[PDB]
């Protein structure tokens, strides 16, 4: 089925894939302060450009606002010019009181113009900060860079001995044997080869049978487990 010096091969060869793996993460954690400040960078950035898309919204109320206050002031100055002309004296006390609301409503437009403007600045003031946080965040960029990426390099050299190491153990291996492997490892990556634990699979953790317990133990093969086709050694046997 395999043979004991053929799970030994396959041993030796599987945990010089997951060195080759587990150092991924080691990449990542060597590079978290340097991508976080790149990343906060870039975040900051568009959020420069959307308050600047909202700053532009705000300002076309402003022109709106303009607009009917042009049009309120142009109103009140029609009805001054009417009480100038006048009629009677029925009208005078009228109009005026007709003025005294299209006043009001000019009010109306400036406080909300005056109140736009006010949000306005307040979002120009957030840009600004915002654009020397992003300047911090550079200049910690430039700092983390040279040994980040120095160290990234040393470790995937590492990588490549380790290879390199899985070449000369793969070359030494029964084909048939590697090919098992590589099989399940398709889909099963690093958890190919699993010990017994209780009396489950190490794999899907699902019991063994008293006959596949008493073969992984007993007799001198490699066996796979039957629920999810991993590879089975007793840690001594
Ligand atoms: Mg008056
Ligand atoms: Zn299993």
């Amino acid at each position: 089925l395999g043979s004991n010096t053929h799970l030994k091969q396959l041993i030796e060869i599987s945990h010089l894939d997951k060195e080759i793996d587990s150092l991924e993460p080691l990449i990542r954690e060597k590079r978290k302060d340097l991508d976080k400040a790149l990343n906060d960078k870039e975040a900051k950035n568009k959020a420069i450009l959307n308050l600047e898309e909202e700053k532009l919204a705000l300002k076309l109320q402003v022109s709106k606002n303009e607009q009917t206050l042009q049009d309120t002031n142009a109103k009140i100055a029609s009805i001054q010019k009417k009480m100038s002309e006048i009629k009677s004296e029925r009208e005078l006390r009228s109009l005026n009181i007709e003025e005294d609301i299209a006043k009001e409503r000019s009010n109306q437009a400036n406080r909300e113009i005056e109140n736009l403007q006010n949000e306005i600045k307040r979002k120009s003031e957030k840009q600004e900060d915002l654009k020397k946080e992003m300047l911090e965040l550079e200049k910690l960029a430039l700092e983390l860079e040279s040994l980040v990426e120095n160290e990234v390099k040393n470790i995937k050299e590492t990588q490549q001995i380790i290879f390199k190491k899985k070449e000369d153990l793969v070359e030494k291996t029964e084909p048939k044997i590697y090919s098992f492997y590589e099989r399940i490892r398709r889909w099963a990556k690093n958890t190919s080869i699993v010990t017994i634990k209780k009396q489950a699979c190490g794999g899907c953790f699902i019991r063994l049978n008293d006959k596949i317990y008493t073969e992984v133990l007993t007799s001198g093969d490699m066996i796979t487990c039957p629920y999810c086709g991993r590879i089975l050694y007793a840690e001594g046997a």
